[PDB]
């Protein structure tokens, strides 16, 4: 119903105007010391973290360039973006080596020296994206800088794909832990995102053409080769691995203590899923490619999050479950909500079954009406299957507004093409 | 025996001190346009073609530099290897766009500005070769420059390997004789060559690693699954493509009328695969590792050359043949006796068996006796198979003392690491 559409659309347009965004800008900018600051506690004050991780600093980058050329922000966040673009060039940027560092201090000071590809696709995902939103060529020279490194000492010429953890001199890491002898979804799926900005500022071929690499190997490497779902993690060889947690971690260790086979190790993330179909779809849109030149990946990406991930009941999706369809974990996590957001819409776009956008419904009433803490306007990280915060943390290193402020611009945005 | 392989040692060190070396010495240096001379007659006299190849100036610096670093050349061929590789840099390299040109006229000009990753190679063996050679810093930095751009353009993070011809902007040629659409056994084979060089002079662990990628796509892709040889060309994704000619050739297209099965489309070059065969055991030298850890792969290669391709009735290797075990084509080429030479040599140290010895003995009689044109130092670069030159020319643009000189140099090597 385009009432109902509109409800929808106007809902996020009042939440992303007057209580998102109002919550970063008033916060976030670092005059002192340059960079941002992210970490917040549930009443919005600091938690006093003396971080300013790459993850933080370039998603930020990203958020405050892409909500500017959307139109948001009310102009102020291109600016905030190149006070962003100053502080990871100046004091993040490996100026003997080259690669963005991946942790430094409150004050700039490097703290993690090693060159972690997981932080160096959003560096060319944010400073593609900069540069798209500013016209600041720095953006896209570090980026493309970034990229150039990234084919030289990442990119496997055997196996394909990319070694993910690097020291500082971009000699390999070690096995194991270390991140050196794995390939993974996180990394993969993201430079797909990262290229297909960056495909979009440059416009050369070589772009274009290491994106459409990144999507076969996701599509063929990575998701099952029956289901569809993402594999976290893979050897070199790209036979799956048994799942490990790195040293280097960008997100909280969750353990749902009520969660199903624990030692399963055939987990999917509806949210990863989702975000993958929805970034491919959007890279064919970049690409100018159908849709249906993955139509058998998408659909299976989507079909498997509907049918298993969302909570019908309570509203949200779950964190993870089995590749054959059991769910694991039915707690409700943030940024899995978000990518549901963009990933149902953009399903019911090309599948164009209602089902669909009853998941979106359901999601988008889960984030309005219990996830999102209205009251500072960001979003409670962690939850129970029916609401109520597990985590009540607001911000920090790896939580800021990268997932929920793209989610509600790409869903209005979304939301407007299926009234039309 | 020790006494007939001093023989066939001072046959080899006489002929390349008094022959073969002289021959280029007294000709090629031009010091008007700068760069080399390289086409001549039979007569040893200038043959008139306006053209200094990438490869041509690419190998004759790779020659001059191995063969001053092995001692050779009177002390003169040092300053020899600056000179081209001056020329190189100052009229061979892109300096907008990167990477060496193919071909440059007489006077420096060039010519065709399309960068064929077959003599990137080159460059990146000969550069690196320079500097271990001399010291001089810009053969690493340029052969480096060339690596990194080669990573950046021409490698398939998917399907993994290397595109192999690209326009001078660095985007990828068109399909089909264009050469943007096929792996070849004639590129991948010499990158391992190229790579070795690179990271002996280096030592980096990005271009350690890389070599053994290198390694591993000859042993896993490019060789055949079951008798090892080589196959000359492949699809992208590694499936076996037809033989075709690219527009851009490095070498003179020779029809044997009486060749057998002209449209058989499983041949097999024994000159490449002891060429493979001895350079990858040189990558394990300079790897420090065993020669057994590609013991079956090593193996394969010098039983199929040492029981197909070597003339034990009149000498020397035939051209090409039948992965299976037929000869097709039975004449005589300068080059592949050179690496004949080499591995013939390296499979005896590897395998002990006298037939490889017996083997090195037929094609090193053949080579003196047959191929070699005394009266002016340089080999015949086509032969019927019982001798009798077919083409007389000495040199050109894919001819000049690549092949010869190190087959030389490595033969007194290894005969005289089989004396000891
Ligand atoms: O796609 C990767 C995933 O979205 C992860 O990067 C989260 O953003 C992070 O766990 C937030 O804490
Ligand atoms: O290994 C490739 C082969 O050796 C080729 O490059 C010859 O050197 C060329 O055909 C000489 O004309």
């Amino acid at each position: 119903t385009s009432e109902k559409i509109a409800s929808l659309r106007q809902e996020i347009e009042t939440y992303l105007n007057t209580g998102l965004l109002p919550f970063w800008i008033t916060r976030t900018v670092d005059k002192e010391n340059g960079g941002f600051l992210t970490h917040f506690d549930q009443f919005g004050n600091d938690s006093g973290e003396d971080e300013k991780s790459l993850i933080a600093q370039s998603r930020s980058v990203f958020t405050y360039s892409s909500a500017h050329r959307a139109g948001y922000g009310g102009g102020v966040l291109a600016e905030m973006a190149r006070h962003g673009v100053d502080y990871l060039i100046n004091n993040m940027w490996d100026n003997e080596h080259g690669g963005f560092y991946w942790m430094t201090n409150r004050k700039g000071e490097v703290t993690i020296d090693q060159k972690i590809v997981y932080g160096l696709s959003f560096c060319i995902y944010s400073l593609s994206e900069y540069t798209l939103a500013t016209g600041d060529p720095r953006g896209r020279e570090y980026a493309e800088k970034t990229f150039d490194l990234l084919q030289k000492y990442a990119v496997d010429t055997h196996y394909g794909g990319y070694f993910e953890m690097f020291n500082r001199d971009w000699t390999l890491k070690g096995p194991g832990a270390a991140g050196g002898d794995r390939k993974t979804l996180d990394v993969h799926m993201h430079l797909m995102e990262a290229y297909t900005t960056l495909y979009e500022c440059t416009g050369q071929e070589i772009h274009r053409r290491k994106l459409l690499e990144t999507i076969e190997l996701l599509v063929n490497k990575v998701m099952h080769p029956e289901y569809g779902t993402g594999i976290p993690q893979f050897w070199a060889d790209w036979s799956v691995a048994p799942q490990i947690k790195f040293d280097i971690v960008w997100g909280w260790a969750r353990f749902n203590p009520d969660g199903l086979k624990s030692a399963a190790e055939d987990n999917t993330s509806y949210g990863h899923n989702s975000e993958f179909a929805w970034l491919l779809m959007h890279a064919l849109d970049i690409l100018g490619l159908p849709y249906d030149t993955y139509r058998e990946q998408i659909t299976k990406s989507y079909t498997h999050a509907v049918e298993n991930g969302v909570d019908w009941e309570f509203g949200g999706v779950y964190v993870e479950g089995s590749h054959a369809g059991q769910v694991y974990d039915k707690e409700k996590e943030f940024w899995q909500q978000a990518e549901m957001l963009i990933g149902m819409l953009d399903a019911y776009r090309f599948l164009k079954d209602e089902k669909y956008l009853q998941a979106y419904e359901n999601i988008h009433r889960f984030v309005f009406d219990k996830m999102i803490n209205h009251s500072l306007g960001e979003w409670w990280p962690l939850m129970t299957r029916e609401g109520v915060p597990i985590w009540k943390h607001m911000s920090h290193s790896w939580k800021i507004n990268y997932h929920d402020v793209r989610s509600m611009i790409q869903s209005i945005v979304r939301l407007d093409k299926i009234a039309k």
